[PDB]
């Protein structure tokens, strides 16, 4: 009937080889470009830089840093998070080893069912919904890590042969970090330390996303990953070798997210914004490319169980305090998120 072979994009790592212009499907309209047309993409983030010593989170001055960071930016760097540098280095080395393999080897894990049907899990790109869609300058391998009995290990790279063990160990380590952050948030919001852990639920999704950003000859014309907020409750992000690129939006201004060696980045998701009545909000963020080197990151997305109603916590609505978000089942929120200027969560504000 009709040819829709534009739904099947070639990996950017291939398209980026040796080019001096970005192919047209990556080029943003002038007013949408990182510097809107200029070479100045972002402002340096002002002090105090949002940094949280996770081992000292029970101390009041550290809790005050976490609260200040979440109010101001919706994210923070974490130090002393309990994840050994050797394991952070190895999981990102395993990722680099996978992306460096031949296209043939990587497409054995393709997220294009039968070579044509997008699904989220596997190696490739995000869904192409229309011919005129501007694509991001990245590829990604995305894997469902939790619940354990829902994993499809056929999409997990078999080479290098320690990829699976490294990801499993790392994910179990980021779950500890997740819970420590969530307990500190329940405490500062006076909701109980286990409030958000229980809202999220024992079988909640945890998804690993290994991002690969090839060098781009014209970083002013494309996004490595387009402006967005994460949809779940909390994201724990690891950037290999702290290569720059990540930026965060605040009051319409884009700020470079600074790096610290051996740290992780925690950012809130939209589901958390609703659950906490907007006290802390989900930050809009993006990745700009560079001309010199590839950039690798690993995001651990912690979602909320699908049938949980997302709604402002009851403890935040005492004393006739008004709800600022309509309620919505978590699976319904994700569905609305994947629909096509205005972010979906704006439709829920009251
Ligand atoms: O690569 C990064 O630093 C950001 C990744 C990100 O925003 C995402 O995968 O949702
Ligand atoms: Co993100």
């Amino acid at each position: 009937m009709a040819d829709e072979s534009w739904r099947v994009p070639t990996p950017v790592q291939e398209l980026a080889a040796g080019v001096v212009e970005p192919p047209t499907q990556f080029v943003l309209q002038e007013q949408d470009r990182p510097g809107s047309g200029t070479l100045l993409f972002a402002t340096d983030m002002p002090e105090p830089i949002p940094v949280v010593d996770l081992s000292r989170l029970a101390a009041a001055d550290e809790a005050s840093k976490l609260r200040s960071a979440l109010e101001t930016w919706g994210l923070f760097l974490v130090t002393k998070h309990g994840i050994e540098a050797s394991l952070m280095d190895d999981v990102m080395a395993a990722s680099r080893d996978f992306f460096y393999q031949p296209l043939e080897a990587k497409q054995e894990y393709s997220n294009l069912i039968g070579g044509k049907r997008f699904q989220m899990e596997g190696y490739g790109n995000d869904m192409v919904k229309s011919k005129d869609q501007i694509l991001d300058w990245q590829d990604r391998l995305q894997l469902r890590v939790e619940p354990q009995d829902e994993r499809n290990l056929a999409y997990w790279p078999k080479h290098p042969d320690s990829f699976r063990d490294l990801l499993e160990k790392y994910a179990s380590k980021t779950k500890i970090v997740r819970n420590k952050v969530l307990r500190a948030m329940g405490k500062t919001l006076e909701l109980g330390e286990d409030y958000f852990i229980s809202q999220i639920g024992d079988r909640a999704s945890a998804i690993a996303r290994f991002n690969y950003y090839p060098p781009c000859p014209r970083p002013d014309l494309v996004f490595g990953i387009k402006p967005h907020s994460d949809g779940g409750a909390v994201t724990i992000l690891l950037v290999d070798k702290d290569v720059g690129g990540l930026q965060v939006q605040k009051d319409g201004v884009w700020y470079t997210v600074p790096s610290m060696p051996h740290t992780l980045l925690v950012n809130l998701g939209d589901s958390m914004e609703i659950m906490n009545n907007g006290i802390f909000k989900s930050p809009v963020h993006r990745v700009v490319t560079n001309a010199e080197k590839e950039r690798l990151s690993l995001a651990m997305f912690y979602g909320v169980e699908g049938q949980r109603v997302l709604e402002p916590a009851l403890g935040l609505l005492g004393e006739e305090r008004p709800a600022r978000y309509r309620k919505i089942m978590a699976s319904d929120y994700i569905i609305g998120l994947r629909q096509g200027g205005q972010r979906f969560i704006e439709t829920l504000k009251i």
